[PDB]
């Protein structure tokens, strides 16, 4: 025994057969759920610390030997992994030698014995035992070499991830890389390296058995054997070519699918505007046009992908046909054993296309990860000041320090003579870019030194800008790895006045805040950072501006409560940006261009009449998938007929190869037509296929069988893709149709992102991932069924031997895959906390570096890495554990087939026995693929299930001229937003009459926002009646209702595409009317100067236009329709001193001859209206015209107007 982990306790046989996992497999099967407690802890050999130390030692050794610039991290990886890679390579060599010598020798000798006229029992038994032993030791050696590299990949990932984390923690240039790269390299590069070391180490595998096969087939045959090798070496860079073509088709049309996702997001977020404008048909047409363009390249991508999914038997059949059709017709002889040895070795070399491309892609990923890690390891490292001042009273000492920045020595500071003393309240103020932040960073230690010296005699309590903080509960953010003291905690809370924050928070001390703060604000974040700094109890406090945008009153209160009183015995480096915080400061310094100009306390600062005094004066002045899915999936695919057609086509595709093999066996068995050939003085029939009179007929039938197989494969490839894509298209169309027609309440309750997830992730998965795995699963299942049926046909006793084996396979399947699903779930729910403490760590590094808490952070990161890697290691080992048990069935089937062949010697033709053993040795590696494909399809069906259930859960004839007038009346309308919700409309009744300027305004939540969509009938009326032009709103069609109405929302909304498309999506309005509307809204010149003349294209939300132009575009909208009732919402504050007035001028100039149901929350912009109503809590209380309402002081509206004037 070496460790508590059963992996170390396992010897040779247990490790080879993965017997250690059958102590957790049983408990997982019995309980049905695997938790982190049941998962064994990581071994000390695979522990992060030891492997990281070894990797660092090797890296430093190579850096010292070769050089910082000429070193290679690939050499470091090779040196680290050589010990566990050499033995794995040897094991792969021996297992691939056994797997090649099995069919080449054991099958050939067995078939030669079958053709022999004698009958030997001991020899046949010895041959069967030898073949069984060879296959058993091949499978076991493969399992051993997989387990050997699985551990070293995990240990390499663990060693490199912590080293990368330490490097990014100790780097100086935080902004050198991006946010999405530092997190990716510490979370995905390690996994890429692990999977590379796991699967790509077999690069010396498939190729070596392939070249061994090429060397073979030339001794038994003649020169014809080179044609079989040429066929393989031309077919490989054809499946590779198809894979490259499908990869090129991928990452293409991704722009189209991103445009579709953006359009769906725009139609979901701005669904109120579209539903209030009847712009549904045009948007639906737009998305249909985008989708049909997407599934025009998606169809080709699927066509090219479906070629290389099941090529395992097709390549062997093609090579055999090409070899035999020219070997027989050239006069050469061919026997059953001679012909079937080539087929068996071709099937053996077939076990390269499944692994080699994956190995190459893993090696490429490992190489690019190594290059990126090397680039990470070559940047400058941050430094910490260790020199101390000669006088202990001096805290920070620096004399004539250049202290250049980086870009590299970027000169920013010049001749700084700081003499900071212990216990001071100084402040370094200056212009932006003069070197204030540069000086702060230099004090922290992230600055290089050229001339002078830097002396620090204490730790830094530095708070960073933007308040990065941590990503945990609001208790460790204040302690920051310190002992919890009640008195200190209460003092810190009282100093920073955090009691109201705790009171308003739901969980108070237990409240959880994200990396940036979800239920938090900038001021609260800064207060939390200040509290953490106060509780830190350090010597020097590097106080970066905490109150730049926090507040004034409470900011001064916390400043004079904590910085002045609590922070008296500690050094203060408070940056200052307002200049009233240094009235009590001990020494005020003002530095410009990196040089100190004024020193001393404040009194000298004003009496010297410097720049600081001028600035101060200026500032003072200023799961299981049910059967419903499978069924509906196929029902959406076209019903039972489509599934039956697909199944029949797959069976025909497999049966093409099956019939080719059967015809080859028939040609071998038929002999020379039972004719006699004169070989001299003896004439006694013949036993050579070359003497068969109908040899050309057999060759032609073989060639036709190959052609038919190719045609069937092409037909399946071009049909199955269409069948699996039409289902996705129909599902997407139905989902869009039901979502667009669904009440708005579905949008208010269900989040927009949740709906969008069904069109960006679920839809893409359904389109590209699930059909790909389903095709291979179906192909493997049909191939296995056909092989089993044909094997049983030759010997009518395979069913009785396979029945118990089928039961064993079913028992294995039900026992397993549960510890796989649970292990994957555990890996995900341990990697999510691994993304925690990583995204936060990269987001904020200056605070960590200044506080010197880089050791406990690294320890926590290593602990998280180990607790995430252990489930990953177990999950990786589970695949090989299942593969061993499935091989225990595969080799058993092969042994049973061989025993049946040897027992029935003389009653079975050699070709029939040979085909059986060829298919038996072809059965290898099929159950392992089949179960994995079934599990993957079951997992992928969760997306289809999530998509599903979403589609599950006249009277009055309007006049052609309606509305002739703009008369609006309300008859005690009763309305509510949703059921079981507080009422928003309470017996509201009023009269508008055409030609009005209603200036509706009320308190928040009173019901002002309800009006608008209330008139448009976004949700059905719960009571009351509303009449337009004497006609009730109800009992009218949706288009008729929301087609003669217009409204401009609060925030301008613009759709991506074309300006013409935004102005006229239906394309039925004349250009002259559009230009007249633009002229009336004052657009003309500034929009006519565009190079494309209004076809200039608009980005998302109109990001290429100014805010004023964005508002003016929406103002110009609804002018073309010349609608009567306008329900223009709030203008979202005033824009400048002229743009707002111009907008108002255009607004009243355009909509002058019609009603004006404008809603504005500003009392200054509502003045001059013809008549204004005031609605409070859903009741009308004031209808008497602003003017008349004004004279009356008792009216509320006058009180609000006076309050607004006062404020």
């Amino acid at each position: 025994s070496k460790h508590q982990h059963p992996v170390d306790n396992a010897g040779l046989f247990s490790c080879m057969t993965f017997s250690w996992l059958s102590s957790l497999a049983r408990v997982a099967h019995k309980k049905g759920e695997l938790s982190m407690e049941d998962v064994w802890s990581l071994s000390k050999h695979e522990s992060s610390d030891v492997n990281c130390r070894r990797l660092e030692r090797l890296w430093q050794e190579e850096l010292n030997e070769v050089g910082p610039d000429a070193a290679s991290l690939r050499r470091v990886v090779w040196i680290f992994c050589r010990t566990r890679l050499i033995l794995s390579i040897v094991c792969l060599m021996i297992t691939q030698l056994a797997g090649f010598s099995g069919p080449a020798f054991m099958v050939k000798h067995l078939l030669e014995y079958t053709q022999a006229t004698e009958s030997n029992l001991q020899y046949s038994l010895l041959l069967v035992l030898g073949l069984l032993l060879t296959e058993i030791v091949r499978s076991w050696s493969l399992a051993l070499t997989a387990a050997l590299n699985y551990r070293t990949g995990v240990r390499l990932r663990g060693a490199i991830l912590t080293m990368a984390f330490k490097k990014i923690l100790k780097l100086k240039n935080i902004k050198e890389k991006s946010l999405g790269e530092l997190i990716n390299i510490c979370s995905n590069d390690g996994q890429r390296m692990a999977e590379a070391a796991a699967v790509g180490s077999l690069l010396a595998g498939g190729p070596v058995v392939a070249i061994l096969g090429m060397i073979y087939n030339v001794i038994i045959l003649g020169p014809t054997g080179f044609l079989g090798s040429a066929v393989f070496i031309l077919f490989y860079p054809a499946m590779m070519f198809a894979s490259r073509l499908t990869a090129y088709f991928r990452r293409k049309c991704v722009a189209a699918t991103d445009e579709r996702v953006q359009k769906m997001n725009e139609v979901l977020t701005y669904i109120k505007f579209i539903k209030m404008y009847a712009w549904v048909k045009a948007f639906s047409q737009s998305v249909q046009k985008i989708r049909e363009e997407e599934r025009r390249i998606l169809e080709k991508a699927g066509y090219f992908q479906s070629i290389t999914v099941g090529v395992a038997p097709i390549v062997v059949v093609i090579a055999s046909v090409v070899t035999f059709s020219v070997h027989m017709t050239l006069g050469f002889d061919l026997t059953a054993a001679q012909a079937f040895t080539v087929v068996t070795v071709f099937n053996s070399m077939t076990f390269a296309l499944k692994v080699t491309p994956a190995s190459v892609k893993s090696l490429s990923e490992a190489s690019v990860a190594v290059d990126r890690f090397k680039s990470l390891f070559l940047m400058e490292e941050v430094h910490m000041i260790k020199n101390k001042p000669a006088s202990p009273h001096i805290k920070i000492e620096m004399k004539n320090a250049t202290l250049a920045w980086d870009s590299r020595l970027q000169r920013t500071l010049h001749s700084i003579d700081l003499e900071i003393q212990e216990g001071k309240l100084v402040g370094i103020c200056g212009s932006v870019g003069s070197g204030k932040t540069s000086l702060i960073s230099a004090i922290l230690g992230q600055m290089t030194l050229l001339e002078g010296s830097i002396a620090i005699s204490g730790t830094f309590a530095y708070v960073a800008q933007q308040a990065w903080i941590l990503n945990a509960t609001l208790r460790d953010n204040i302690l920051f790895g310190k002992e919890y003291d009640e008195e200190r905690y209460n003092s810190v809370l009282n100093s920073c006045c955090l009691r109201p924050d705790l009171a308003i928070l739901p969980s108070s001390d237990l409240t959880e805040i994200g990396e940036r703060g979800a239920n938090l604000s900038g001021g609260q974040r800064q207060r939390i950072s200040l509290a953490r700094a106060l509780y830190s109890d350090r010597s020097i406090y590097i106080l970066d501006d905490p109150l730049s945008a926090l507040d004034a009153h409470v900011g001064n209160h916390i400043f004079n409560s904590a910085i002045r009183k609590h922070l008296k015995s500690k050094t203060v480096l408070f940056v200052t940006h307002q200049l009233q915080y240094l009235v009590d400061c001990d020494e005020v310094i003002f530095m410009k261009e990196g040089c100190i100009t004024e020193r001393g306390t404040h009194e000298e600062l004003m009496n010297l009449n410097g720049d600081y005094a001028t600035i101060f004066n200026n500032l003072l002045l200023g799961g299981s998938v049910p059967w419903s899915v499978y069924g509906v999936y196929i029902q959406a695919a076209g019903g039972p007929l489509a599934f039956l057609v697909i199944m029949a086509l797959f069976m025909l595709n497999v049966g093409s190869t099956a019939f080719s093999t059967w015809w080859l066996s028939y040609w071998i068995k038929q002999g020379s037509g039972n004719t006699t050939v004169t070989r001299g003085n003896e004439t006694s029939v013949s036993d050579s296929m070359k003497d068969n009179p109908h040899m050309q007929y057999y060759a032609s039938i073989y060639a036709l069988s190959m052609a038919v197989m190719l045609i069937l494969k092409a037909i399946r490839g071009v049909v199955f893709v269409k069948g699996t894509l039409r289902a996705s298209s129909r599902l997407h169309d139905e989902l869009f149709r039901r979502i667009l027609r669904s009440p708005m309440k579905f949008f208010d309750t269900t989040p927009t992102g949740r709906i969008l997830n069904r069109f960006s992730k679920d839809m893409d998965e359904v389109d590209v991932r699930l059909p790909a795995q389903a095709e291979m699963f179906i192909q493997n299942v049909i191939l296995v069924f056909f092989c089993v049926g044909m094997i049983a046909g030759v010997f009518p006793w395979f069913l009785v031997a396979v029945g118990p084996l089928v039961i064993l396979f079913s028992v294995l399947h039900i026992v397993s895959r549960v510890l796989i699903r649970e292990l994957k779930r555990l890996d995900n729910i341990t990697q999510s906390p691994f993304l925690s403490h990583i995204t936060s760590s990269i987001q904020g590094l200056a605070t960590i570096h200044a506080y010197n808490k880089g050791q406990e952070f690294l320890h926590r990161y290593q602990e998280l890495l180990d607790d995430n890697q252990a489930p990953f290691f177990l999950a990786t080992c589970a695949m090989r554990w299942l593969a061993v048990r499935l091989d225990l069935i595969s080799i058993a089937l092969i042994t049973t087939t061989g025993l049946m062949i040897v027992l029935m010697h003389g009653q079975i033709p050699p070709a029939y026995a040979g085909l059986a053993i060829s298919y038996a040795v072809q059965l290898t590696g099929l159950f392992q693929a089949t179960v994995r494909l079934a599990s993957e399809t079951e997992a992928r069906f969760t997306s289809v299930e999530r998509i599903n259930h979403y589609i599950k859960t006249k009277n009055k004839a309007p006049s052609p001229d309606w509305p002739q007038e703009g008369e609006v009346t309300f008859e005690n309308a009763e309305m509510r937003y949703r059921e079981n919700l507080p009422l928003v409309l309470k017996k509201v009744s009023f009269t508008i009459k055409p030609k009005e300027k209603i200036g509706i305004v009320g308190r928040t939540g009173s019901g002002k926002s309800s009006l608008g969509m209330a008139l448009f009938r976004l949700v059905e009326l719960s009571g009351g009646c509303i009449k337009i032009d004497g006609v009730r709103i109800s009992d009218i069609g949706l288009a008729d209702l929301r087609s003669k109405l217009s409204i401009i929302p609060q925030e301008p909304v613009l759709f991506s595409g074309t300006v013409r498309s935004n102005l006229d999506p239906f394309n039925q309005y004349t250009e002259d009317q559009i230009w007249d509307a633009l002229e009336r809204t004052h657009m003309k010149e500034c929009i006519a100067q565009l190079p494309l003349k209004l076809e200039s294209e608009v980005m998302e939300n109109g990001d290429n236009f100014s805010v004023g132009e964005r508002q003016l575009l929406c103002i110009a909208r609804a002018l073309l329709r010349h609608c009567k009732i306008l329900i223009l919402d709030e203008a979202t504050a005033a824009m400048d001193t002229e743009t707002d007035l111009l907008i108002q001028e255009t607004i009243r100039e355009a909509f002058a001859d019609c009603t004006m149901l404008t809603i504005a929350h500003r009392l200054h912009t509502v003045l001059g209206s013809d008549r204004i109503m005031v609605l409070a809590q859903g009741q009308v209380v004031e209808f008497d015209t602003p003017s008349v309402l004004l004279s009356n002081d008792s009216s509320r509206f006058y009180a609000m107007f006076a309050a607004a004037e006062n404020k």
